[PDB]
């Protein structure tokens, strides 16, 4: 178990090694990011289908990217998606050990487009701290908006 950083960034500026984006059975990063990547970086637009609760890295050669799947909460039950956001932590969390990286920006998925209506980043944090405490790394959470660098700073120092 590291430390957390939290950076107001975009994606298509991730240049922390690696990065993980949505990506789902259809190989798309849902929401509006798609397009930012694609403007700096078409060669991560794999977007080829996915299985469901596998993330696959994607081999740009403008810079390797990981897709994940995040199940869409939306219509699926809560067994359903608890399983598949441990299965896509595990593929990442077991590709983080196995690439043996010190430190990976991670964005926060779940939280509107996927979720629905209830599911937040509170939560998938939760989630990601735990997967990501199996590692004595960093994590590092990006989002353009900043109220989530305010709130992930206030958590990030009632965690101590």
């Amino acid at each position: 178990a590291p430390s957390y950083h939290v950076v107001r960034g975009d994606i298509a500026t991730a240049t922390e090694g690696v990065i993980i984006n949505a990506a789902n059975s259809k190989g798309q990063p849902g929401g509006g990011v798609c397009g930012a990547l694609y403007k700096k970086f078409p060669e991560s637009f794999d977007l080829q289908p996915i299985e469901v609760g596998k993330a696959r890295l994607v081999k740009g050669a403008a810079k390797h990217i990981i897709h994940a799947v995040g199940p869409n909460f939306n219509k699926v039950s809560e067994v359903e998606g608890d399983k598949q956001l441990a299965e896509a932590y595990e593929s990442i969390a077991k590709i983080v050990n196995d690439n043996n990286y010190k430190s990976v920006a991670i964005p926060l998925l779940s939280t509107g487009i996927f979720s629905g209506n209830k599911d937040r980043l509170t939560q998938s944090l939760n989630h990601l701290l735990t997967a990501l405490d199996t590692t004595d790394a960093d994590v590092a959470i990006y989002c353009r908006d900043k109220k989530w660098e305010m709130t992930l700073k206030e958590a990030v120092a009632r965690r101590e």
